[PDB]
């Protein structure tokens, strides 16, 4: 009916405006974050997301920054910001960004209405794709520093996953501390509640973990009502922290009941993959520097059958673009490209 | 159905063990506070709790110390205690013999939330009182419960009464020695614990209690949110932004870092028929500076509870009110002038 037009910086690409158009603007959600719009791109008939937020005139938006910087098969891509005009006399940011029509949140909470679980593969996917979205943006030393389900959007048809909503992300840098208080309850590694500042950017890797564990595991692996209660379930997986491993995580705690570390395999339902199982242990350790990196992670067993030439998706289509790795992503480790490489896609 | 007869320590009195037999154990509930059945003593046939926790022996049970020395019309009793082996072969665990009350606050104000009624005021005020009567008591021994939240304030709904629970995070605060800073659920930490502040005070209480009240009349929780920066906001835009004091009187090194939002009037914030009273004694609850928050006694003494200070305040049921008045002087510790305002004229004669 009514069709919007803008003009509109191009997100990556060099500040020559465009005109762009658009109609069909159904709200989508909204909240801390902003308010994130669907929309319809007038010409190409493609639907997008606009994230219109707060614009202080004071300061540059640590978002729209990085999202420039930010050009990955797997991370929602900017396309056009732009300001605007709720709360008139001032200034709102509007961030043109990928649609995608699914979130892994919303699917596996269907399949656990279903009291079913998601085809391993299916997960396998997910999992390899965000470690590989971590993995580079992590190349920037830039931290998501909110790795949640509701945060990684699915294309249920080509099971392709981009990972989004960068309102959160800030570039770690070494020396700098940090808000404690960022990332969201379940997915908060040890380090963050204990409070640190000096965390790195191996919390995204923790928050990973919980979300391999919730998938695999029907729920929430660290569920907790306040920092105890997460702590308590942690405890109750990984065991005490040693006083090494919490001069580790925070210093400053060098305040403990004493419980034996419980056997993971007990912890997941019983034909439970054991490489999956595996590689958790590994994403979810107290000790920071003790976690796979994003990129270790993705060249492991558990992601094996993604590098099977024969793989598929269920709906016999071909799964994504798994191994187009720019040097940038390897980077920081490239020995690793002999296996995240597999033969048969160095064929000429 | 079994009897069960232990032998157990009594809360408070001398140390002297005695049998104590009970039946009919129904299980309450169970998370991280251990598990929490419910049962029918044999002597009075009286309905108490049982919560059994794990216990080493690398420590005296910081629950247990607390509970001992506690004795309020407003906190559940320990009644007994004893230890026992349960569940897991060779693991030592604490029982704690506790009054048993039939709902909680979270319970009531979800059915009203639930029925898109309010929860009528005058029981906001009862239950409201009632909670700060009880920290007014905890803090006077410097004990601070650190987990006050609708979920653990019990209320007998027939005789209006509200007693104060579970005090597995609760901790006696000592000047100069530092604090975890992640207690608290969610949604009723204060400020300084979300910048994980460790020299906090008793007054993270009084906030987590002003959440309670605006809750109440909200119909719903004053500053949701999945994370600390979510929460962070929520709060911003209430009070407005910080200033740098305010920061440096909650966590000091929080003093770099944030969005200068305007604060939106606490009038505007709630129903249009919500009574001032209530949002003034939230606005004073609600503060950044946990220095310039209201002391539970301080907020005992209220215009909002003006209400009950009256001689025929009478119960909704029909009923009259609870024990208001039977202060103690430890009680009024922090601030005796108060018992002029505190006790009415018609109390205790």
């Amino acid at each position: 009916s009514k069709v919007t037009t803008v003009v509109a910086t191009p997100g990556q690409g060099p500040d020559r405006p465009q005109e762009v158009s658009y109609t069909d603007t159904k709200v989508i959600g909204n909240g801390s974050f902003g308010v994130v719009y669907q929309a319809k791109l007038c010409d190409s008939g493609e639907l997008v997301a606009i994230k219109k937020v707060l614009q202080d005139k004071r300061f540059k938006n640590r978002e729209l920054q990085i999202m420039r910087k930010l050009d990955h098969c797997n991370i929602v891509r900017l396309r056009y910001f732009f300001y605007s005009s709720e709360k008139k006399d001032e200034v709102y940011l509007n961030l043109v960004l990928d649609y995608v029509p699914e979130t892994v949140y919303r699917v596996a909470r269907h399949y656990s209405r279903a009291k079913q679980t998601l085809p391993v593969i299916y997960v396998k996917l997910y999992m390899y794709q965000l470690f590989r979205s971590l993995a580079y943006i992590h190349s920037f030393g830039i931290c998501h520093r909110d790795i949640k389900p509701q945060n990684l959007l699915l294309d249920p048809d080509t099971a392709v996953l981009k990972l989004c909503d960068f309102g959160s992300a800030k570039q770690l840098v070494r020396g700098e501390p940090n808000v404690s208080y960022i990332c969201s309850r379940y997915y908060r590694a040890p380090e963050l509640i204990f409070g640190a500042t000096d965390y790195t950017s191996s919390i995204d890797v923790w928050s990973a973990g919980c979300v391999l564990a919730e998938l695999l595991l029907g729920q929430p692996i660290f569920p907790g009502d306040s920092g105890v209660d997460q702590l308590v379930e942690i405890i109750k997986v990984l065991g005490t922290p040693t006083r090494e491993q919490i001069r580790e995580m925070n210093p400053n705690y060098t305040f403990f009941p004493q419980i034996k570390a419980h056997p993971w395999t007990k912890v997941f339902r019983p034909r439970t993959p054991p490489e999956a199982i595996a590689l958790c242990s590994r994403l979810l350790e107290y000790t920071p520097t003790a976690r796979l990196t994003p990129l270790e992670a993705c060249a492991h067993s558990f992601f094996d059958e993604l590098r099977d030439p024969n793989v598929k998706l269920p709906n016999g289509r071909d799964t994504p673009a798994l191994f187009n790795f720019t040097t940038q992503e390897l980077s920081s480790n490239p020995p690793l490209a002999t296996i995240l490489i597999p033969p048969h896609a160095r064929i000429q």
